């Protein structure tokens, strides 16, 4: 037998489906969500990390000028200058008063660093799905893993089981990312081979290992101190470092649903968003004939107290009257309230207590055990609680809603005099029609 | 200087784009198109291969009888029958006449070939994409590589090239493919652990070396032989090596403009489809000031015959007198003709020729040289090749045309006799504005 079911993407929140086949005893199956993965593409763009600055000894000269040779360097820069007069300690360099000259020259390189700490933006624009869920069968949970795309189809103790597509193709991720040790920001990286100075990019790699690279830090030098050797050097402060120093709020705070976000690989869990298509085909050895399942009679409900909260607040007793002992299901087909238990075992002439949740001030409904219903009336009261911590999707209440007692207020508000009104207008209309032809 | 212009997505046409600055000597530059690479994205679904069907001794016995139990295996299979007395031999196997029985079963593993043979199914959806140009400059030809996307910068011989990103997404791949070892198709297999038995996907294995694999052949055996010892086996043929068989036509052939499809990566390459936006930053080396090129004057221009067509079948003989030996670009402004030449050396009182294509009956048109225009007046008339093999895009004719002499005709044509009818009515008007005032 084949059954297909839609499911509210959300987890921690069992859900129970009634599957009901002629014949046979229909049995409801719980399903819960244990999470939900979102894996999206990975296009490496380009990596960054901090560099390094390279100025070997400076090129000192007297009596003569030394000159620049272009090198095909990243970034690479030269320059000269003339009337230095350089000390070292023990006196004057050299004599050339004025005639002498420096020559100095600088690049900047990649930091074996690199190999270690740096951060990475990828391109990522799709993504796929992989979800965990378990189920209640013959009486014990199991637990199954499959693509949440509507293709992967998985075979557990003699069931075949489909799940997906995912109704929405919404995701917390966006078409360019950056991605430090272990954390993601969603932020437009700059074009390759455009790095601005001071600011995340300052410095391109294709790869950590690449020896090529990319860079531009506008390295001018300038005159060194009179009396003194040695290389100043204008290097641009790193952009990298400092953006380290201004990533700002994650995405695990701020992505829309919470998608709890990961890495090694990077994926996003556990969101609430649209909903899930389920297929079951389970043989027909778990279906049992509806002769094998004892027959209920004498069906009596009542409820001592019952309190509309997230959690199972209701509980309700009820008779019953049986062939013999035997399992039978128990279901609620009204989707406003929602009962934990899904079976259970009946002898006889006995009684039974259910614990369930709802959310109308008075609960008025049916339940089905046995192919047999039941009715069940209530007036709950408010909790005294505002706000809860775990999770309770359950018991949800549209607009529309019972008044309950008030209900027949409104029944009683709704009468109104415009029967009269009419009445009145059809006498005064006849009266006239005397004269009243058929204009 | 930053300039920006467009091309169409064309392969072995050469492009002519005439950047100009003012204070400076325009240049026209040579742009072309080695090839365009398009990589999708690479989700592997799963492979598959042939399978082989591992039947062990059967067990045999006699005077007692054998039992099934299950094994956890793919497609396992199993059976009994009574009453077989096997002959071998040197006589019968046993004495029990039909006491005996026969107990076989089988299963289906995956091939060891796979892991050199075999098919693979990917869901690649999007794509990224990679060009190569060739670029005339400074009087050579030039070769550069990036990714046609809009993003990826290029530095070469002192001047910023940017390509892309595409105009048109469109793709000859398809969200799901096949691929052998040299060929793709786009065909949408089944989904994973549902493979139809005779079919694409009859077996599924995630990857060459996963020992968990997913089958679905049917196997039921059946009675065997009598007077004989062996094992029958209804083994499902195999869908797999049957779909060689019926592959069909490759996407190479299939493919909408021809984008030549590779592997290892697996890109679809020369598809003509949409156009390129590309900015060059030139640094002002290149660029002459306008007084450093020779004047040019005494200008006039001459055709001795052209001929339209796909190649360069338009000659143009130019007489020109310049200031002073120099280089000077040389374009044409009108789009309906272009001209193989970029530039030219000029001497002074001399003359030059030009080969050029074009495809209006009449050519008719301005050229501009060391910033200076000449006319020029021809007519050509049709080659006698009415198909040829190499590509020429150049020579492209709106529906404006030239009528050329018959330009006149349909400008004598256009002659009617309205003015002289509004005439007639004006007179008849007036000369009954005696009587009609304001009517
Ligand atoms: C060592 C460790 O625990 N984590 C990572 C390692 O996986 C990674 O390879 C390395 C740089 O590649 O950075 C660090
Ligand atoms: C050997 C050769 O030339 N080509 C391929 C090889 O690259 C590949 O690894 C192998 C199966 O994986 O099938 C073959
Ligand atoms: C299934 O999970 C529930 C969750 O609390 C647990 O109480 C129960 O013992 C588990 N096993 C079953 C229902 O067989
Ligand atoms: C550039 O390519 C053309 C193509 O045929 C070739 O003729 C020419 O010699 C090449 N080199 C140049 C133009 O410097």
């Amino acid at each position: 037998y084949e059954h297909v079911t839609v499911i509210p993407n959300t987890v921690g929140v069992p859900y129970k489906t009634l599957v009901n086949r002629p014949g046979y005893s229909p049995m409801v199956l719980e399903m819960e969500l244990q999470s939900v993965t979102l894996e999206p593409t990975l296009s490496l763009d380009y990596i960054t990390c901090e560099y390094k600055t390279v100025i070997p000894s400076p090129y000192v000269k007297c009596c003569g000028t030394a000159e620049c040779k272009d090198k095909s360097l990243p970034d690479y820069s030269c320059k000269v200058f003339t009337g230095v007069y350089p000390f070292m300690w023990g006196g004057a360099y050299c004599f050339c008063d004025a005639e002498n000259t420096q020559l100095s020259e600088a690049h900047v390189e990649k930091s074996e660093s690199c190999k270690t700490e740096f951060a990475s933006a990828y391109r990522a624009h799709t993504a796929s799905a992989s979800a965990k869920l378990r189920v209640l069968y013959q009486g014990n949970n199991i637990t199954v893993a499959a693509y949440a795309n509507g293709d992967h189809a998985v075979t557990v103790k003699d069931a075949k089981f489909v799940v997906g597509p995912m109704s929405s193709a919404w995701t917390p991720f966006d078409n360019k990312i950056v991605v430090y040790k272990g954390d993601v920001y969603n932020m437009d990286y700059p074009p390759f081979g455009a790095g601005r100075p001071g600011q995340f990019g300052d410095i391109q790699s294709r790869t950590p290992e690449s020896k090529d690279v990319y860079a531009n830090t506008q390295l001018v030098l300038q005159r060194p101190a009179a009396g003194t050797v040695h290389v100043p050097y204008s290097q641009a402060p790193s952009g990298f470092k400092y953006w380290l120093k201004e990533r700002g709020a994650s995405l695990q705070h701020t992505a829309p649903f919470g998608c709890q976000i990961a890495t090694n690989p990077v994926r996003a869990v556990n969101c609430a968003v649209g909903n899930i298509p389920i297929s079951i085909d389970i043989p027909d050895a778990a279906f049992t004939r509806v002769v094998d399942a004892p027959s209920v009679t004498d069906m009596s409900c009542e409820v001592p107290a019952c309190t509309h909260s997230s959690d199972f607040g209701g509980v309700a007793i009820i008779k019953y009257t049986a062939s013999k002992k035997g399992k039978c299901a128990v279901h609620s087909m009204t989707n406003a309230v929602t009962i934990r238990e899904a079976d259970v075992e009946v002898e006889g002439n006995s009684q039974l207590q259910i614990s369930f949740s709802t959310a109308l001030a008075s609960a008025e409904f049916r339940v089905q055990v046995c192919s047999t219903q039941v009715h069940c009336a209530a007036a709950c009261h408010p909790p005294k609680d505002h706000i809860v911590n775990y999770p309770a999707s359950h018991t949800t209440l549209g607009v529309q809603d019972i008044s309950t007692t008030a209900m027949s207020w409104v029944q009683k508000i709704t009468g109104g005099v415009g029967l009269i009104v009419a009445v009145a207008a059809l006498i005064l209309i006849v009266v006239l029609c005397v004269s009243f032809s058929r204009h």
